[PDB]
């Protein structure tokens, strides 16, 4: 492992690098670049797909060079050295094929999103058996980051006095031409837009579910969005955002919910990043502080067993491994160590409905494995599902399955029906909680 | 900021990161000193940080420009004096702890209208810092190789077997699970936790110290468990809100002072579960709630006031960082009226948790003449409890575990879920 503010040499032996590096010296562009040049075969890795195809398109046009390309709606073959991908991308080809690539950068290297996590977990544990030379760990915002200040942006602490109450402080009269206002939950949006339309302002409201169309291109406009999310005259923050946690509940098990917390420093970068773009723009806040970054939550860790068992047909104890290597390497970001705990969850679900998971799959549910298998003891009880909520739509053949209360393996939401505790399953977890949750 | 911030013309706040070295307390105080200014340093304790040698209150170290005092001494002394100090130190400005964090507030609110001319928040820790390498300690990862099973890993026997060395567990229950397993193995292992002081043998034989985070000779090798408990609030309607505790990954503070205890003078080896912490300067919801709660029992502040100088600290750059509850705890504590000023009394000089909470929950009891929530040590005060065995328990929140049924229905158990809806965004 080595620390570096500039593209690590190739090594003549396997080693892991972390790259610390400003957005703009093009981790994702002019490094692999370098490498390329250099005669090496460099895999890029993003977290996003909409990035992955913009380095593919911005390569072509800057420098008539057109990489590899894989995502999961568009695949392109070049036999370009440079080939850029997504993590879910990576991990649905298998991970690392031995002898592709010389070098695997994991670009945003900080993201904490399962499929980041499972992605990277995956490069470090097979690069090195793989034949790839150097691994490198990139990102602007390491762990323990803080926010810095920006030479082309304003930031203005707010106060009590404006038209408009916000999160304890207030939005005043005046300085909402184009404007970017980020609120927590998708509620508060339609409710400050609402106020704001109401009020003559051609305030419009955007989260997930809209779509991006909706927004104004150009002309005068002020958005209130989630970080769901052209560049604006000035950035409005709430300064904090709804994240998903595990509850340890024991009601009869686990919860997984959402909680309200002070943004991170990603968080507010990013949101103060949507002004200032050559431009000098403004930045307004609620407050004057922010959590540093590099931590995440149990409830991740939970998303990459149910991704490696719904998408990339890994047996728990595999996707152990991938998550063991990212949790043994430095200078990444850190969650409690709950690995033994969810594979011993996942590797005591049995036999789920193949019809089930393959719907909610394809709805997009967040836990489609966790969904499917709940909804597969429903069935099979013939008892209810624990709402009629969207998320249970594989039961709409209600008619049989309603006798009675609902063998509750967890919970993934609101609970409507009654409950019984007792299924095999439900003990089956709370026996796995007793054996790998540390106590007191 | 790295060296003392020079006086400005008028008043300001300023932030010292210092070094590990080069103390803040000790020398930055004295400068200041000698330019003819009145100084107040807090820090959480002024016991010598070593743990050993003269306290910082020390008359020369007197009618000295120089004050040492503590956070604590400083909210039962009522805050800030008028014009007495230009000066004042905030040391330590990375704790959060409840004294610590309305202490620093109080000063916030208070400085500027008692004349002070600086505030300085110094630490060695601002937020966001983490775990920097230390030239005198090796440090080493555990494998899953070796006979002694460690959350996870293993402690293979070799490195422990003769010499001295310190091992950190997150709970009681885990010293003593590790020591018995090490005895039976031949090595002397004690296990050291709240309540026991000296058989960690003062002498210099070989041991192995397996210990908690209550410890106060030295030691060859520290190997690390690399998680702690800590206190947290849980909203979650059953009926209001729940104070528990919790296990999670060491933060930099933590694992820097873990590490540090080999590798005094001589070189140590430090090793460890996990290479990675929690960065430093985040803290829980039930801290705030501590905070109203002291207010109420110990420093005679009306919420409102507990509020101001919570706002004060929460308004400023440079701390740690918190949900934004004020709102909610000044509610809650707002409609807790007419509490029982003995049960008050008691659970004050009991050294409980949550003091205000206890007699509030225990008033509530009484004069419906029902039974606490359990009979642990922390309902006491009710021990002449034949009148009220009778019924359900009107159960206000959650203090600890509840083993006696309970009724939902008391008018305060409706207002503070109230308080839950309307101030927080918890239905
Ligand atoms: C909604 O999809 C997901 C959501 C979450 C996760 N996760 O948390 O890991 C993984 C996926 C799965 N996934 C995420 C990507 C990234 C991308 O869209 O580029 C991807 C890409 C490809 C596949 C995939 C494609 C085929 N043909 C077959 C299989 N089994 C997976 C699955 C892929
Ligand atoms: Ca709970
Ligand atoms: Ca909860």
């Amino acid at each position: 492992f080595t620390d570096n503010s500039s593209p690590p040499a190739v090594p003549q032996s396997f080693q892991v690098a972390h790259l610390h590096a400003p957005t703009g010296s093009g981790k994702s562009t002019k490094v692999p670049a370098a490498y390329a040049a250099q005669g090496y075969k460099v895999l890029v890795l993003n977290p996003s797909v909409a990035a992955t195809l913009g380095f593919g398109a911005y390569m072509s046009k800057a420098h008539g060079v057109d990489p590899n390309i894989r995502t999961g709606v568009r695949t392109i073959t070049t036999g370009s050295p440079i080939t850029y991908s997504t993590y879910g991308k990576f991990l649905a080809d298998g991970g690392c094929s031995g002898g592709a690539y010389d070098i695997i950068i994991c670009d945003e290297c900080h993201s904490t999103d399962a499929t980041s996590i499972l992605g990277i977990g995956t490069v470090l544990d097979q690069a090195e058996t793989a034949g790839a030379r150097l691994v490198v760990l990139a990102t602007a915002t390491p762990p323990g980051s803080v926010t810095v200040s920006h030479p082309n942006i304003e930031e203005v602490a707010l106060s009590t006095t404006g038209e408009i109450p916000f999160y304890g402080k207030a939005i005043p009269l005046e300085v909402i031409g184009r404007h970017l206002i980020f609120c927590h939950s998708k509620k508060k949006c339609d409710e400050l837009a609402a106020k704001l339309v109401a009020l003559g302002i051609n305030a419009v409201a955007y989260y997930r579910g809209l779509d991006v169309s909706v927004i104004p291109t150009n002309g005068d406009v002020v958005v209130v969005s989630t970080d769901a999310l052209g560049d604006f005259d000035s950035v409005i923050d709430c300064n904090t955002c709804v994240t998903q946690t595990v509850d340890f509940s024991l009601d009869p098990t686990f919860t997984i919910e959402t909680t309200t917390l002070p943004q991170d420093a990603v968080s507010r970068t990013q949101r103060r990043g949507r002004t200032g773009r050559g431009k000098p723009g403004i930045y307004r806040f609620v407050a004057p502080g922010e959590r540093p970054s590099g931590m995440f939550d149990s409830s991740v860790l939970c998303e990459c067993y149910d991704a490696g068992c719904a998408w990339y047909e890994l047996m728990p104890a595999e996707t152990t491994v991938r998550l063991r290597a990212y949790m043994n390497t430095p200078g990444l970001p850190v969650c409690q160590d709950h690995l033994e705990f969810w594979e011993g969850v996942f590797t005591g679900l049995t036999h789920i409905d193949a019809h089930f998971l393959s719907q909610t799959k394809q709805s997009g549910e967040n836990f489609p494995y966790l969904v499917a298998y709940q909804a597969t003891v429903c069935a099979r009880a013939q008892a209810p599902p624990p709402s009629w909520d969207q998320m249970w739509k594989c039961l709409i053949r209600l008619k049989p399955t309603l006798h009675g209360p609902t063998p509750l393996l967890y919970r993934l939401g609101a609970v409507q029906n009654e409950v019984t505790l007792t299924h095999p399953i439900t003990k089956y977890i709370m026996t796995c909680m007793s054996a790998d949750l540390e106590v007191v």
